[PDB]
């Protein structure tokens, strides 16, 4: 039949026959790109070899030799002649790019006479014999099976013998010698057969090898069995070699169709005369800007320019191209969508849309959503970062570049910042009492605490850098000094944090500011046009809200209420409630917080101006609101007229073997309804009042945490409804409200249909859901997850990336089941995964109404959502 | 149409029309039982009333009056005549027995003249006017709506006025008075209408009321909407009244067809002449044995005897009957399957099979499986238990009656038991070091620890009583004394425990011994014939095994391995391993346990004699194997040449926020494979050797705890297989083995299909599964579960009874999915639920291969299984 196709005789649709490489080479040849000319041995020729019992059909060989003759005629010179020798590259390629890799052999055709003609033409004998000796080795390794060892020993001998120190320091005369030693090895392995001197023996050997290598053990067997059986094989691509060091009319270069750092249209790049690509990357000789090529060789410049524009137009996006000029003849070695940055991605996309080269849809889909984080947090010279001294590392709690003078107390950091200094707050951990200092800091570094720690969460809300859980640190509070890595640091000593990698740097050089871009804003709008998912945010204060809404947030998916009991002015009321011994004494202590909490609630609604807000009732156990220090325990006993013991008895009574699965959330409302009632009163009055005050309508959303059973929710629901309806009566209002639940307990997802019968909405708390589905606590998972990631047990952080295969099932289910009893059931996600692109896309596909993420990730979600809608 | 049926004109198949009561009355009338004669107003008559706008059709009324005339003719006396007045009972009954109850009115037909004839006939005027005044009240309450209050005030007045103290102390002359006061109240509520003096007005009133009461709010609306709509209603049953206090030829009695305490065939019971049932129960007059009735009234005795046997034969089981003789005329008021005990249940069932009255299948199904626990643990006079002084209560860890002298140390209890004393071990908690004392104790009482505590588990294995988690106790170790409830108790002071209720009793009177019964053994065999589920047991030592197998266990579903590291002679090796800082130093420390553990394993296989055993690898975190006391921490530092600090740094390093979801189980093998290898070595050599030693074949089963992901298991599986196959080589054996996993992590159940690809069997660890599905820790659940049970949130302990609706789903799923990849996949259950009848039945239905429970529950499972097979 026909087992050999020239690149001009194929296209992308003959992928099956020519392999993925072969067809792509053909494609680019049709595009008028002067690729080094060649042909392809078909994947059917790989099938015929195996059906001939490891003996290539004379037919095939002949058609290979025929195509070889064709190449020679084009190139004007034979295969290994003495004047201008033809050399080729053999590359293997299947229908698919796949796990378990393919082979590449360069300089095929070299021999004892071709090596000389090559040295004459290049004017560099050292370069000629260097290539020969490499070819000899690579051929012997791939074609036959002579180990590198035999060759590596001899190179180590000669280098060591001549007192030289590296793979390079060899003279032309030494490579000549080494090449003969190498040939001797092949002969000393092939029962006295000389190194494939025959250019044709070389070719075939390489063609045989390629087909042969498809039948080897592991990678191979897996790919055939699982993927798709039938008649798969592998193609062999044979291509002419190029050179840009043959003289003053010869060169090599690399250029971009557009500027990869800024995104400005127009050729950008470099090149060198009489050199190979290596020499360009090496910069020993100052590479000359691409545009100067018009001065040296206008003819080639012109051709170059045209084809570049043709490439850009065909691929429809900024191309990164490698080129080589051989004795006034232009060749193109490689082309690919060039690399760039977030600001650049946007800018180019926009341009591309305005130039009419791409659609808006396409612009949106092609931008890497995770990159957008770059636009929001400052960055100092990437050279200065690599030039920076790493003294440790930890968890990247909140992204950003932070740099400033270190201080060890919230007040000293604030006071220092107020004097005009860049401040870095270093503590064991933070608390709500240190909030004022946190805000004034450029960053925050903690000794203990994970992603969910007090420092990590508050810092994401404030859009402030945060590196947490750095155990290597050793703070000396009294001295105001801390040890890490190479030395101790005192108050005022500058440091640098990388909130994106978790890296901590010794020194003082501030980053820049957070840049904006219309292109950003333009993309957002396009994103909006396409997305279906509304995006809400997780916010606990007005500031955070405002920033979130500034970045497109449509409301609050999760409003935590813990702080409203934690703060200095509140904690006394909760504490008192905790240590009381009467339902009446509890209710009284709790009423004393209403004003303070209602006042918090007002402010939120003020800031949301009609946007919805999901409020999560009290989620953690009472254990956390009681003092853990004999000092505070004493202070409190003093304040309520109790003994230090009696308080201590209460504290230990509250002690729980596994606080993650104790008396908390819904289970706490069940025992002490008084808590819920109070939170309901505060919320409901807060809304009603702001409604009257502005006429802005409000629909409060009340969310019950840690629900696992229908009747459970119903107990609590009843309480809240009775109270809400009371507050309505008292202020004569008709305000609508909704009660829903968190789905963070596997059971709740399994019986979602029953749960829905009461719950008006479902919020997936995928944090606590993941914990329980996998059966581990985030805070204790560090001490093996690392070992798991190494061992490839897990390829992704399940707390950072939603686990679709396992956790996903429950979510999907929960939704499907919820809508069976309540068709118009709204479902969102409020975990950290809500700002994870792949997670969002899942959420889209399974049918959620919205996602919720930290304020400064809203943009990534917004985009992510739009992509998911377009991908499905 | 026809709206009134006499009892002789119905049967069980006309349930729809006559209601459940009406049809059952008819049935028993066909059985030749001289029931007080009557009729039934149909449920269609309830429909016609509602379709007539609350006005009874003359048709219906007439057919009621017609049936009334019929009753009168039978009874020979009119409705409220002056000589021998006819009185009736009105009872309402629907097609179904249901939630939300029906009404009963007695003595219908009483009035100002009938009350006199009644007092004359009975010879007891106080009894006559007492009934009148009650009727007057009950009628006014039910028929009209006069509250009890109006009547209760007047009774309280007269009682208080006459200086009497109770509802009884009234004279005939005072009841006469009170009846007139009562009539005045009705007249003073019914706009001057006299108390329904007319016997017919009374009847109708009661008939109207019944139909009326079907339309009331809650219970009613729920039952109609959900259950089954169409044309439901309620029937009215009207029945003649009886009396056994009319004279010396009149009486009342209660008898059993067989002895309810021992199960011996033959009439058993009591009776009284000239009395009502009350008087029998009262025992003021010494009731005369039933068999003496033949002396008083032979004619009635004879009739009685026949009908009793007829009843027994019809219902096909020991009947408990109430009877009344009125002036030489025998009537039967009630019959039901009499009550009995476990030993009695068996004995009667067996008898019933031998007498040919029931099939074997039927015998099996009718025995209450949970009762069987009575046969295994001794019990002292139930009077003495109620006569016993309760000083506290706690959790019923291990059932039994324990009574003995208290001791506070394992050694003192043993030493005391060795001298011949009944011992009761009271500690804060137990440990493996106290095992010798535990065995020697009649019971065990602990201050802390739940059902899964060290005392609860070891005591179930040993079949020893155990009441755990009694926080009220205050042990004084040095003094050897402890406070609870009313007083402090010293060493030697006797106490009593109830391992079935958790009750603790002050005193010294031992129970009896554990009785056996062929009937037991006979039932087991019948059970075997029917069950499909094999039953295995959870056992950690040979003794336990032996007892389990003695009670029918077919092998070990779960063999815990924790103790093999915990014990005094082992703990040093684990400790050393823990504090090591080298893979090599870990491996060496672990090898030192092989002999001790292999030696444990040998003994098990010795005891199992070919029966299979599932071995669970190390499940708890390393934190538990390290010393928690500065003393021991110091001792260990001394033993390994470390500082007290350095040990303390290691201990705190291992500290975990939530130990239930930390670095343990599979996750521990992942990091420290060395542990698994060692456990595999020990197991594999242990099996091989015993195999050679006896020729008894063995198939070791190796079970990995806390698996959540396919590749996770595979990592560990590889390790174990490499090692097992080594040990095989080393001893030149061809012994088969299987590796499976525990399914206690929700995820594992969700991806069971993937997990199965490696796991050769699945064991449901429904303990840890429930914890995680519900999202709570058993140990912390006490402080609200109580509140949940009260509030009817949960009607069952999910740790004691499998939660089919929620947890069940995962199990079911796990099985279905596992068998998709591995059809011949064996699945068992090893949690506490394995000995819970309803759980077993689930396990049966979803397809498990076997169940596993604590040795002394094997019998309940065996039975339970047989029932499930017959029920499905």
């Amino acid at each position: 039949a026909k087992w050999v196709y020239k690149f001009e005789e194929g296209n992308a649709s003959m992928r099956n026959l020519l392999g993925g490489k072969g067809c792509n080479l053909a494609e680019m040849t049709i595009l008028g790109m002067p690729i080094p000319q060649g042909f392809t041995v078909t994947t059917e020729a790989c099938t015929e070899y195996y059906n001939s019992g490891k003996q290539i059909t004379q037919e095939i060989q002949d058609q290979i030799f025929e195509a070889i003759t064709w190449l020679e005629e084009l190139n004007g010179k034979k295969f290994g002649d003495t004047e201008d020798p033809l050399l080729v590259s053999v590359r293997s390629g299947a229908r698919a790019s796949m796990p378990g890799m393919m082979d590449t052999i360069l300089n095929l055709g070299l021999n004892d006479v071709a090596v000389e003609g090559f040295a004459k033409k290049t004017g560099n004998p050292r370069f000629a014999y260097d290539s020969y000796r490499r070819f000899i080795q690579m051929y012997s390794d791939v074609v036959m099976e002579v180990p590198k060892s035999h060759f590596e020993k001899i190179i180590d001998a000669m280098k060591e013998e001549k007192g030289v120190h590296f793979d390079t320091d060899l003279t032309a005369d030494d490579l000549k010698e080494l090449a003969e030693k190498f040939k001797a090895v092949y002969k000393e392995a092939m029962n006295g057969e000389e190194f494939p001197q025959e250019p044709k023996d070389q070719l075939m050997g390489a063609v045989k090898a390629v087909f042969r290598s498809w039948d080897n053990p592991e990678a191979i067997v897996y790919r055939r069995m699982n993927d798709i059986p039938g008649d798969w094989g592998t193609a062999v691509n044979v291509q002419t070699m190029v050179f840009g060091n043959k003289g003053e009319t010869s060169g090599t270069g690399v250029a971009f169709t557009r500027n990869p750092d800024t995104g400005e249209k127009g050729i950008y790049g470099r090149y060198l005369i009489n050199a190979q690509g290596e020499d360009v990357v090496a910069g020993v000789r100052t590479p000359q800007p691409i545009t100067q090529l018009e001065n040296d060789m206008p003819d080639c410049y012109k051709q170059f320019m045209d084809l570049a524009m043709k490439l850009e137009k065909h691929f429809r996006d900024m191309q990164d191209m490698e080129f080589t000029i051989e004795e006034g003849k232009l060749y193109f070695l490689q082309t690919r969508n060039g690399k760039r940055t977030a600001p650049a991605a946007l800018q180019i996309a926009c341009d591309l849309v305005d130039e009419g080269m791409i659609t808006e849809e396409e612009a949106v889909v092609r931008i890497e959503a995770k990159s957008l984080d770059q636009l929001l947090h400052p960055t100092f010279n990437p050279a200065a970062l690599k030039a920076g001294e790493v003294i440790g590392s930890a968890l990247p709690a909140s992204p950003g570049a932070a740099a400033g003078k270190v201080y060890f107390t919230a007040d000293e950091a604030k006071a220092a910042h107020e004097k005009g200094e860049r401040v870095i707050l270093v503590r064991l951990e933070t608390s709500p009492e240190d909030i004022e200092g946190m805000h004034a800091a450029e960053g925050i570094l903690t000794v203990r605490g994970g992603m969910t720690s007090h420092a990590a969460v508050v810092a994401r809300g404030m859009g402030t850098c945060c590196v947490s859980g750095c155990g290597e640190i050793k703070i000396n509070e009294e001295a105001k000094t801390f040890e890490l890595g190479g030395h101790t640091f005192a108050e005022g000593d500058y440091i640098s944090l990388d909130g994106s990698t978790g890296k901590i740097y010794k020194g003082d050089i501030e980053t820049q500011e957070a840049s904006v871009s219309g292109s950003f804003e333009r993309i957002m709008v396009w994103a909006d046009k396409f997305r279906t998912l509304k995006v809400r945010t997780n916010a606990d204060t007005p500031e955070d809200t405002l920033n979130a809404v500034k970045l497109g947030a449509e409301g609050i998916g999760l409003c935590r209420t813990e702080h409203m009991f934690f703060e200095a002015d509140r904690i006394m009321k909760i504490r008192k409630m905790i240590l009381s011994d009467s339902v009446e004494a509890r209710e009284e202590a709790l009423n004393e917080l209403i004003p303070f909490q209602k006042g918090d609630f007002k402010a939120m609604y003020k800031a949301l101006e009609g946007r919805p807000m999901t409020v999560r009732y009290l989620d953690p156990p009472l254990h956390e609101f009681v003092p853990h220090t004999e000092e505070e325990q004493a202070e409190l006993a003093k304040n309520m007229g109790l003994t230090l013991a009696e308080v201590k008895a209460k504290v230990d009574e509250l002690h729980e073997f596994n606080p993650m699965m104790g008396h908390r959330g819904c289970r706490l409302a069940v025992t002490y309804p008084e808590i819920a009632k109070m939170q309901t009163r505060a919320v409901m009055e807060a809304a009603i009042e702001v409604k009257e005050e502005t006429g802005i309508d409000i629909v409060p959303e009340i969310m019950i945490p840690l629900v696992g059973e229908k009747k459970e929710l119903k107990f609590v629901k009843d309480v809240v409804v009775e109270v809400a309806e009371q507050v309505k009566k008292e202020k004569g209002s008709d305000m609508q409200y909704h009660i829903g639940t968190m789905i963070e307990i596997p059971r709740a997802a399994l019986t979602a249909d029953a749960i829905a019968e009461e719950a008006e909405f479902f919020s997936f708390g995928t944090n606590d859901l993941t914990q329980m589905t996998f059966g581990f606590s985030r805070d204790d998972a560090g001490k093996f997850l690392d070992s798991y990631y190494k061992a490839k047990i897990y390829e992704s952080d399940p707390f950072a990336r939603l686990d679709q295969t396992g956790v996903g099932q429950l979510v999907e289910m929960a939704v499907k089941k919820g809508r069976q009893t309540r068709p118009g059931l709204k479902c969102g996600i409020c975990g950290e995964h809500g700002g994870d692109p792949s997670s969002v896309e899942f959420c889209h596909k399974v049918g959620l109404n919205y996602v919720s993420c930290s304020p400064f990730r809203v943009p990534i979600a917004r985009l992510a959502a739009a992509q998911a809608a377009l991908n499905n």
